[PDB]
């Protein structure tokens, strides 16, 4: 991940700090001191690992997903604000609730045996679904699954008599999100939690619950019951709102909070006589994650205004609104050590003893889980898919893949990753500056390019800082949002490592606060230079931030950060799962290999089905896409990328020997070891499938058309190499990963050293 | 062999079914297997190929 | 299919569960195919047969 | 020599602690130490360095 000098932000990362936080932009910017700690003990951050694929749509009501659900368009910004997901609601049901007619006609479907007598027959049923698919016929969800708010609706009052069955039975695939969700983002959760309460309101109820117009040996009069259920609607809507406003309360609460945290608020003379009300204050605040809300408002309501006027004194109700007390959101209450912990630390030092290329990374844990399948159109574009199970095949194929992600072992990637950067100081003793520290996470940028997004012009952006908007707002401000996750992580680990604050703020601005704020206490690492920010004299405890983060001794990490695997497979293929188009990819890739035998050009062309070995199949496959790795590699790769650069840099700028010497082998070795991995994913089934595949097409070529002089020809390192690793390559290739264009610079490895392949294997 | 063997409930006693409903079903579980399509590769050539 | 389901009760798409009871063929539905004229050559005819 | 060496493996001066140094084949190295030698009949030279 990133990389910085440490000596600067202010000037160099304004896309960061809790000035900047407070949108307080540019200076090196004291703390006066000030005040009065703390620490937590807790987080309550969504899930850091949590995109999931939940199994969707049935039964009856589990409010909880669909508003959990729900606040997946909410969070969507496809559907913004709960309050337009609710308009189309009422929308259709209002427009749903003054017909009975709407019912009339599916009562037609109800039985075709329709509106007569008696009891409307006072006997036989049974819908299972596909009334609904009526109904989308006549279409009336103005989105969607207002569908399923009629699907499990009717068919309770039906019960008892019809018989159900439907594929409402479904996944959905939420992914990737954050673990710290923002402002709106709490209110319409809690919205979304009012959304329960709607949920547990409208939703529920209406039509449950009850006559006696069903009951045995009776059934309904037809046409008769509409009127009851239609009316039955209206009352389902008449209860409507929730909770009040959240977003003022909330961060009322907030503010109300701010006001305790203080200094020095003597407002009542601080919490007070409303506090005497309280009693239950106690645990908001003992949760980091609560804090983190704040900042959301300072800039967002620019740091808004009276501690939002208490909801009036609401006594002791509203938090009693919350997800801790009205559980929308995964927010997890979670340990701040354990908040996360897959990073570790890593660092440089010229004997320093202090570091300066300094490396604290995430480690990931990757391994297997390979599935290529075949969108199942079972329908015509619809969203009801099974996306078909191509078992074993993809599966041989996994199998391929299993030992890579071992023998890629990306843990000590980011060991070596170090490990080579330094060398010793050699370049150095060459630093009074900013020193790097370098963060090793992935994370982020497999979300992005796993986002696809490219955002990294505004990465930079925040890498001076000053980061801004002119595009695909949507996207900005995601692009914005995932941000401030960042350095929210990283605070877990200052914490974690240093769990001990004073909350101080800066004045020198309205609303008239800035942030109590943190600070630790480091004083870990002795008589040290890394900005203005410090020295502290003898003793140490020291503001602001990453450095201290960086002050401490590197490790490892305890947490595996293991990609979490997912289902719309086993048991649910025979239901959906909904929109996937895009996570799925068709298979396929193809070139050819072209090699020159005595002295004549041969080439052969070669597929990707057949390089499976299996002419030719059905040829619709998409394939789960390769979001963790395609990424991590992209790391990797870089990684390497870089590294060549600065290498012979790092040799240009060696003007002895003992430097370029030193370049040397640094240089040397690890690329075939590079290549150790190329041969040896080679030395697969899969490489094998190439290779034999290969070698005879071309033998014919030579003996079919004449001369059969030629074996050898394969049995030399050099080609031999050259076709098995870039047939190595290719595989990556049809693994997506790099770009032809990306290996041919793997090809300007080439030219390098240029001693290469001697001997094997 | 199977696109409408195998089955649904709809039949299912004292039920029987919707009638123009399964229709759908079936119309469409001939899509399914229409969709499979395709059994070994060419054997023409494969077979004397392999001759 | 709906055709036919005429034929498979001339009591045909009305309600419950079409009915939920009675049935049987036993053929014959397949001489009105015939006559509809789909097994452009025949025996796609028994195709639809054991179908 | 050392110099030489030096590099060879691997880059000097901390050089210290189980890293990971996977020499190598020699093999070619030994060609710039002859240079850096001179290049008396065929190597003795080199075996000196497998020595």
């Amino acid at each position: 991940g990133f990389n910085l000098k440490v000596k600067d932000l202010n000037g160099s990362a304004r896309g960061l700090t809790q000035a900047f936080a407070i949108g307080e932009l540019k200076n090196q910017l004291s703390v006066g001191a000030l005040q009065l700690p703390l620490q937590f003990t807790r987080t309550f951050s969504a899930s850091m690992t949590s995109e999931l694929l939940w199994e969707v749509g049935k039964g009856n009501i589990d409010p909880v997903m669909y508003a959990r659900l729900f606040f997946q368009y909410a969070q969507a910004g496809g559907a913004l604000s709960v309050d337009e997901l609710v308009n189309q609601f009422t929308e259709y049901h209002q427009s749903t609730a003054c017909n009975p007619e709407i019912w009339r006609k599916l009562t037609a479907y109800i039985t075709g045996s329709s509106n007569r007598a008696i009891k409307a027959d006072a006997v036989g049923k049974v819908p299972p679904t596909a009334i609904l698919e009526q109904l989308r016929t006549l279409a009336p969800s103005e989105h969607e699954l207002f569908h399923h708010i009629t699907t499990d609706f009717v068919c309770h009052v039906l019960s008892p008599l019809g018989f159900i069955l439907p594929d409402a039975a479904y996944v959905y695939r939420v992914g990737r999100t954050a673990t710290y969700p923002n402002f709106y983002a709490l209110v319409d959760c809690v919205r979304a939690s009012d959304l329960r309460r709607m949920l547990t309101a409208l939703s529920s109820v209406d039509s449950k619950m009850l006559q006696a117009t069903f009951k045995a040996k009776g059934a309904l009069a037809p046409a008769l019951i509409s009127q009851h259920l239609a009316n039955a609607a209206t009352t389902a809507f008449e209860r409507s709102r929730g909770n009040f406003d959240a977003n003022a309360v909330v961060s009322s609460v907030l503010t109300i909070l701010g006001r305790l945290w203080s200094p020095s608020t003597p407002k009542e003379l601080d919490p007070s006589a409303r506090l005497r009300n309280t009693n239950g204050i106690d645990q908001l605040r003992s949760n980091l994650a609560l804090f983190i809300a704040y900042q959301d408002m300072v800039k967002q309501r620019g740091r808004a205004e009276v501690i939002f006027s208490d909801e009036e004194l609401s006594s002791t109700i509203i938090p009693w609104f919350i997800e801790a007390m009205s559980e929308v959101s995964p927010f997890k209450l979670r340990p701040i050590n354990e908040t996360t912990s897959y990073i570790g630390q890593t660092s440089a030092i010229d004997h320093m003893g202090q570091p300066s290329h300094v490396v604290v990374y995430e480690d990931w844990q990757f391994a297997k889980e390979i599935t290529a399948f075949t969108p199942v159109k079972l329908a015509n574009n619809s969203n009801q898919r099974f996306l078909d199970v191509e078992p074993g095949i993809s599966d041989r194929m996994s199998a391929t893949l299993a030992p890579i992600g071992n023998t890629f072992a990306v843990s000590a990637f980011v060991k070596n990753r170090t490990a080579v950067y330094e060398a010793v100081s050699q370049r150095g003793t060459v630093n009074s500056n900013g020193a790097e520290m370098t963060l090793g996470f992935p994370s982020v940028v497999e979300r992005d390019y796993a986002l696809d997004r490219d955002p990294m012009v505004a990465i930079a952006a925040l890498r001076t800082g000053i980061v801004d908007e002119s595009l695909e707002a949507r996207a900005s401000n995601d692009l914005k949002r995932s941000m401030f996750n960042y350095y929210a992580a990283v605070m877990h680990y200052a914490v974690a490592h240093n769990p001990e604050v004073v909350v101080s703020e800066h004045q020198g601005v309205a609303a008239e606060q800035g942030s109590l704020y943190l600070v630790w206490n480091v004083r870990t690492e002795l008589r040290i230079p890394v900005g203005y920010n410090a020295i502290e004299g003898g003793s140490i405890r020291t503001p602001e931030p990453l450095e201290a983060i960086a002050y401490n001794k590197p490790i490892q990490p305890s947490e595996v950060l293991q990609a979490k695997v997912l289902d719309l497979a086993n048991h649910t293929t025979s239901i959906h799962i909904w929109p996937w188009h895009e996570a799925s990819t068709e298979f396929a890739y193809e070139d050819a290999y072209s090699v020159t035998i005595r002295n004549k050009r041969y080439t052969a062309e070669v597929k990707e089905f057949e390089l499976l070995g299996l002419g030719q199949r059905r040829e619709r496959v998409r394939i789960l896409k390769p979001t963790v790795a395609h990424a991590i590699i992209q790391m990797w790769y870089s990684w390497f990328v870089e590294d060549d650069r600065t290498l012979a840099a790092a040799r240009r700028t060696s003007r002895d020997d003992a430097e370029k010497l030193a370049i040397d082998g640094r240089r040397m070795q690890n690329a075939v070891t590079l290549l150790r991995k190329i041969e040896m994913i080679g030395t697969t089934g899969i490489g094998a499938s190439a290779v034999h595949l290969a070698q005879s097409r071309i033998v014919d070529q030579m003996a079919g058309r004449g001369l059969i002089d030629d074996s050898s020809d394969l049995h030399v390192g050099i080609n031999r190499h050259r076709i098995r690793i870039w047939a190595g390559l290719a595989v990556l290739q049809m693994m997506g990963l790099l770009s032809r264009s990306e290996a041919e610079a793997l090809t300007k490895v080439l030219g390098d050293s240029n001693a290469l392949g001697m001997v094997v294997a």
